[PDB]
């Protein structure tokens, strides 16, 4: 079972000068709540924006060039990502916004932070379609002394 889990500001904006423009601990928190201990797959850009392994996860790296980085898995294609995570009870998709647009149809699951801010982004979530999603889980948060935006952690499944 494939999902994507991802952040979106106004405008499904994800993304700007590969950074995100944001700065929310509890939905980063949120996001090691649902990968820890499950394999995320990401792209290239993605990679390079973490920076580093995201730890407790097996890593596995898109890129059509060969790998540059031991610590994490270097995989060719759609297909190669999905056989390297193995046999396990769900694989996470972390982004950027060129790999969800090739999981979103395969997806069943999607983890979506809806962030009220307002930015410039170079980078969107797919623009996909509303009505084959059913809405499971729906949790609202006022901005905080450690969280400058309101955010909602919503999961939806595929209908
Ligand atoms: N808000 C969020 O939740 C969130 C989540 C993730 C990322 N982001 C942001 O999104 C931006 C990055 O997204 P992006 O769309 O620019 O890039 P991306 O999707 O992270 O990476 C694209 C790259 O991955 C490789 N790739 C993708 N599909 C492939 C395939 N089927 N086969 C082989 N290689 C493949 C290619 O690398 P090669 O060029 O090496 O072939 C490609 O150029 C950044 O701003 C980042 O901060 C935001
Ligand atoms: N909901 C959501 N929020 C995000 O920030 C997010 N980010 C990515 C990709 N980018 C990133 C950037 C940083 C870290 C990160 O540093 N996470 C650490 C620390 C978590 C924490 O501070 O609580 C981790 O171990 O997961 C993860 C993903 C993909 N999906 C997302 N989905
Ligand atoms: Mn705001
Ligand atoms: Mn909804």
């Amino acid at each position: 079972m494939i999902s994507l889990i991802a952040a979106l500001a106004v405008d499904r904006v994800i993304g700007m000068e590969n950074a995100m423009p944001w700065n929310l601990p509890a939905d980063l928190a949120w996001f090691k709540r649902n990968t820890l201990n499950k394999p995320v797959i990401m792209g290239r850009h993605t990679w390079e924006s973490i920076g580093r392994p995201l730890p407790g996860r097996k890593n596995i790296i898109l890129s059509s060039q060969p790998g540059t980085d031991d610590r994490v898995t270097w995989v060719k294609s759609v297909d190669e990502a999905i056989a390297a995570c193995g046999d396990v009870p769900e694989i996470m998709v972390i982004g950027g916004g060129r790999v969800y647009e090739q999981f979103l149809p395969k997806a069943q699951k999607l983890y979506l932070t809806h962030i009220d801010a307002e930015v410039e982004g170079d980078t969107h979530f797919p623009d996909y379609e509303p009505d084959d999603w059913e809405s499971v889980f729906s949790e609202f948060h006022d901005a905080d002394a450690q969280n400058s935006h309101s955010y909602c952690f919503e999961i939806l499944e595929r209908r």
